[PDB]
């Protein structure tokens, strides 16, 4: 598509979308399950549906506009919704203190004119399996790296686990995304939030996200760590059967649009 | 409301409000309790009044001003008041050293023309309860997420626990807020403070907080971690009965105002 | 006072003050005790003189300005260089027997400096008044059954002597009008300190109107406190119950200040 | 070479290269072995081929370009990003703490873009005790001290078997190259990987001159070690399971390099 | 001296110095010992030569300037910016292993990262942190024994780093001196703190003051000083971080600190 000039700003040529994407521990491709804590995360060699956080997706329809004019997203405000977890996450008997949330984390958002492109990799393919309800890589004896043989798909269903699928920097042409992954078994999360920040979506030529299909595609995943059961001990072998993934309560998006002429 | 021009600055067309919001571990709606350490935090299934930190609110009336002129808050200085805690927090017997303050944290302030809008979510509703003296989510079988069915309220009383209520980004239109949450069981807090920094409150159009009701609404919550009892061991099973939430001693606000012409 | 223009710069109308403020574990008001490690910090319910780090203060007289009174000329501090003096602590702090390695310095921290035209205004709060006492040699809050918060009943005064413990006294943001200060507190029982230093950085002291610290009393007031953590005794185990009797607060060796002045007309 | 003016930008005078460099636990100089986890890292006195992460190299051909001066491609900026996913149970579990182990430990994040191979210095950190296996490049055995002095072994990364535990970028060379590295120590340090598709890094020096591809190719080199991990379904971070503990690398490092044309004179 | 204008830049009026300062665990003043790991660090009350990291110094002579002295003015070399970078590699099994945690030990512990560039030697202050209990071995420069307190006051021992035997556990840069020098340091405490080393070949640091004046090489040389301690390590193939292997724990330094210093000429009176 050839990109031409923006349409002069006025009440009729601007738009905004607000959404909260909810944490998703899907059971299957067409069954997102919205809950902020997973089912207990078992220590088996298999990634299980219900305990493994998946990307959340939202496709938000934009108004029809009467060469062609399309909506162009030029900035986004995005913020996580969360509260501090003390006793809600159980307690550490050995330290006589609330456990809180801690562990490995992922903070991720994307805004695009089409679905998020991802690469699916099994990190320990001699040993690790992906349950039938979740999208896993193809079984083609490919190595555990992001090469030409790696499985590539788009996030168009509820069951893409974040422990398998990474954003594909070789695609995602008409999309902006940002991610941060933190390792460690007990690492503290840090969640900053407010209502004053905004992120531009325009490239070096001043071009934002062109909504050529008349919708905006929002994708997110926000894992903050692991937690136990409220009122119970945790962070011990004895209570390993109750340890669960904690996600944020939601990721807010406010996307701002103008109109762009394209050919 | 239609926002028009600012009034030319002069002695009579500016104002400032100073306040220190004090930590609050309320026992009920109409009873804030100002203390910087909570009652001991018990490991039960219930969030209890007295041991769970709640938002602190202040509504500060602004002078009458003789289309309509209103006070517009355009910037704020806000700072935490605290001191290092060593032996005041107990000691760790196994490590032969003062315990200090450590654990999960929240640092939060808001400035607005009306009360802070919040979302209330029970993070483990099958197991966790909120005591009668605290505001809890409605019991409508909603899932534990910030969706359409999540309980939405305004912070208009002393008994909104931070372990339940988060600022609502779908609302708070005439308000600026900033928050930071740190997890972990024993995470060290970091508190920086001074008297040289300021934060603007104006949006993209140069418009600050319009005090349409003739008052500025300040809201804060500042949890620095957990502590034990001075002179006693802590961070062990044996002394969990004494472990308490530590808040800052206060959050200072200095809010600066000009006047703005508006049309209702 | 009403602030007017700066006096044009020249050899005669600028000045600088250099000082190193030394760590102070005072035993009383008029006898600062300069040492970089406190007496062993006991686990009693009392903050003890000798083991608790106190603010350090220096009041430095500035030159008389000839024909100052007419409008009056005063010295105006408009920027400051300030840096901590320290060295890495390995075996000097003892060793951790269980981990077979030098202990170093670790624990809760405070880094603080202030520059002003009068003493630092502070608020004094006992964090656990049902249980904790302040020893008689140190300035403590008044005993007026006030809650342990920074409210209107909290004890307020100025740091004018050697015996204000940092575990009690915090800078007062409702006062300190002709003073700039910056503090950072770090919690945790074993937190590593980080000390960055150099001789290239400078901090401005001017407000939004371009006005720095006006030295109306004829002196610059410097206040500091720099606690880096806890340490043991060289050659001995530490970080254990058995050696808790030897655990002491470590401060920096000094805080350097270089304050730069010009002249300002007021009335 | 004398550097002259850039060629006016147009469709025919600009180019870009995309590549994903893959983690390499080489068995020998002849063959990179692309895998994101090493073979188990044994606690012997020898660095072993297959368990030690090596630099990855890619030489990417650029198009031929149609007085005594020449046009060459000039790389003026680069987008580079790591491809990874969070590791929970895929890394085993910590039995004592009843929780997934994740990835943690010492780290290295490194990229280079150049007109010729990366210049490196090879140092044995403990030469009285530590050996380097025959399948990996090690320093010369010339009784040199364990420091980066004039006697240290200097080589270029032109093969698959340069272990990052021995070979560091040489700041005395690497003239027509930009590189950036970060090493993090500690036995259990959490890695932090930030990524996105909005960031770009300039490659131009103080004279506005980028990487001059005098040989008609761009040389990319990387290494990205994120920590250690165990086996999925098994305990780890204990003596009992030390025989399974393995180095974890990123799944790949993406590069997108942007070029213009520069007039030069040999 | 009175500083005047810079000399117009040209091939003949610019210069650069490159050096790699190597880690030094000296046993005496005139005998630097270049090695990146010290001898085992004993837990005695004495800082020992061979196990304590000392500053490394390089004094590099600059070229004579033709007709440098003329009328009442003199040309001198002025250092106006510096690139400096640490040379290191990740340490896994090279540092031993932690038996209890079934993993390589790596490098961890207290750290110091320091560089200085000047027209004369680095001015330092020497302080014994625990003078009732701690001694400095005879081969190393230590504070004077004058009953001075353990602080940076007027009785603290002051001198310059002019030899190989100034331990970093004693000697700190002196902010009351170092007039014609720029320095930068960072100390990190803790018993097991991870080091973080960032490096590249794109960064440069200016050496000019508020008046645009860099380091004036009035003595005809550039003085480079560095110290880079990254933590502690064990022995390759052995357990570490335990009481049983404490006798093998050693300080780990960087393999070198690179400097590239850039000069122009400055007229002085
Ligand atoms: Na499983
Ligand atoms: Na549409
Ligand atoms: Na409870
Ligand atoms: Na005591
Ligand atoms: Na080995
Ligand atoms: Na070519
Ligand atoms: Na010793």
């Amino acid at each position: 598509v050839e990109v031409m000039e923006t349409v002069p700003l006025s009440e009729d040529t601007i738009y905004k979308v607000e959404a909260i994407l909810l944490p998703n521990f899907a059971s299957g491709s067409n069954t997102a399950v919205y809950q902020s804590r997973g089912a207990p995360y078992t220590f088996t060699d298999t990634l299980d549906a219900g305990s493994s956080l998946c990307y959340t997706l939202a496709v938000v329809n934009l108004p029809e506009i009467p060469t062609l004019l399309v909506w162009e997203a030029f900035r986004v405000e995005t913020e996580l919704i969360f509260t501090p977890q003390l006793g809600s996450a159980g307690y550490i008997r050995a330290q006589g203190t609330p456990a809180g949330v801690e562990g490995s984390q992922m903070y991720f958002w994307a805004c695009g004119g089409s679905p998020l492109d991802v690469i699916g990799i099994n990190p320990d393919p001699e040993r690790m399996n992906v349950a039938a309800g979740l999208e896993g890589p193809s079984k083609e004896n490919q190595p555990s790296v992001a090469g030409i043989k790696a499985t590539r798909k788009q996030v168009t269903a509820a069951n893409f686990p974040i422990e398998i699928w990474s954003a594909d920097p070789t695609r995602n042409e008409n999309c902006r995304y940002f991610g941060r992954i933190v390792g460690g078994s007990v690492t503290p999360p840090v969640v900053s939030f407010g209502n004053q920040s905004t992120t531009p979506l325009v490239d070096e030529n001043g071009v934002g996200i062109l909504c050529l299909f008349g919708a905006i595609y929002l994708t997110s995943a926000d894992m903050l760590g692991m937690v136990g059961y409220a009122g119970n001990p945790t962070l011990s072998d004895a209570y390993s059967q109750q340890r669960s993934v904690q996600a944020a309560f939601g990721r807010f998006f406010r996307v701002h649009f103008r109109q762009r002429r394209v050919k």
